[PDB]
């Protein structure tokens, strides 16, 4: 039962944003590493996430965006003047957007999608997520099946809005000016890795970096190169003015 | 009076190529570092280089390229099966060219120019190099001026061939497939730093990386971030199959 977290440390703050169907557990270790290096971190959980899959179906980017903004406000109200943001997958798309919406010290996108998938494909992914969750609950193949059939009676009408989010941020990359570090798994199995080149080339940021990880999979924060990832993000954050 | 160098270590070999008006001293610390990590290194010196400026004006890229090829051959003739190449400034242009001419395990370009400077600007560069060299010789301002007046009486007819080299390699970046690491000083004062983006985006290599250095000038090998540069190049070489 994942929960949002808030690792308090130095005056430099970093908002950590997870991806679609993910939760704060996907960016916790990164938060712990940054905390140890003196960076206070805050990771909210989007609505519909960190709960049974049935609750995800009726939420969309308009809801998750609120969670992102309130997460930023969380830190501000806590007194933190300058805030950086690192997002994983869809979290990276929100980081870019936040980057041209409110004051941001630096932006780190980690395997953020910049290609538009069809609703059919996105939904397939949601089905895998739901079935995998029910398996983790311990339920049997029999109960899973019955619950998945009920699950399918209710279509997810927010996938068109998810396509709209990606398209909108992609169309507004030229509004990004804050220092950005584009992180990407060279052999990403979930999104088109070329997404990293679109972000890196289209943002207007005078300070922009891109790094490819050759051994990692899509969820780079939980893969075999997380230690290098941590070091790279830390070095990037340390290079900012603050 | 600088000289070529050959630091014998293991079977992984790296050819180190210097830039226009430079010599092997410019890539020596990198050589020592790679040697200290087990990499055999060889650095030739281009004709017209490592000697008085008066000699430079009678040489051109057709000459220097022969020293680059003989450098590659030097390592082959010594039994080294796989060879990577790292070049500084113009050395990077030759590194890319070498990359699609003979078998190369990996390429590192460090502040390589991809924009064509006018012949006048290039010559201004040569004049500056000549003056500084004479200054380092301990000659008085008056003597330097007299020698510089003389110097100007001999045009350097090969600056047009230098433009040809850059245009030609730029036109053929799509022929580069070997793993490539583009290194670039963000605030390069000698060349247009955007050159790094042209190389990174136009080569065909499945494995390509680009990294910017925020506090280095053009001769990045001799500046304040060289220790980090060394580590990055080593990590990149280590990531190759070999």
């Amino acid at each position: 039962p994942p929960k949002p977290f808030f690792f308090e440390a130095g005056e430099r703050a970093v908002l950590l944003l997870h991806g679609f169907t993910g939760n704060s557990a996907d960016v916790r270790m990164l938060g712990r590493f940054l905390e140890s290096k003196g960076y206070t971190c805050h990771a909210p959980i989007y609505k519909g996430h960190g709960v049974p899959p049935e609750e995800l179906v009726h939420t969309g980017p308009d809801d998750w965006w609120q969670d992102v903004m309130n997460g930023y406000q969380f830190l501000k109200n806590k007194g933190y003047e300058k805030i950086a943001v690192a997002g994983l997958s869809l979290g990276g798309v929100f980081s870019l957007k936040l980057g041209y919406t409110v004051p941001i010290e630096g932006i780190v996108t980690m395997c953020a999608p910049m290609y538009i998938k069809s609703e059919e494909t996105m939904y397939e992914g949601v089905l895998e997520y739901a079935r995998e969750y029910k398996k983790r609950e311990g339920k049997s193949e029999e109960q899973i099946e019955q619950e998945m059939e009920r699950f399918k009676q209710t279509p997810m009408k927010t996938l068109k809005a998810l396509q709209e989010l990606i398209a909108d941020v992609r169309a507004h990359l030229d509004l990004v000016y804050a220092p950005t570090f584009v992180v990407q798994a060279r052999h990403d199995e979930m999104i088109n890795p070329d997404s990293a080149n679109i972000i890196y080339n289209e943002i207007e940021s005078p300070v922009k970096q891109i790094k490819w990880y050759e051994q990692s999979g899509h969820v780079i924060t939980l893969d075999q190169e997380k230690d290098q990832l941590h070091e790279d993000i830390y070095a990037f954050l340390e290079s900012l003015d603050w």
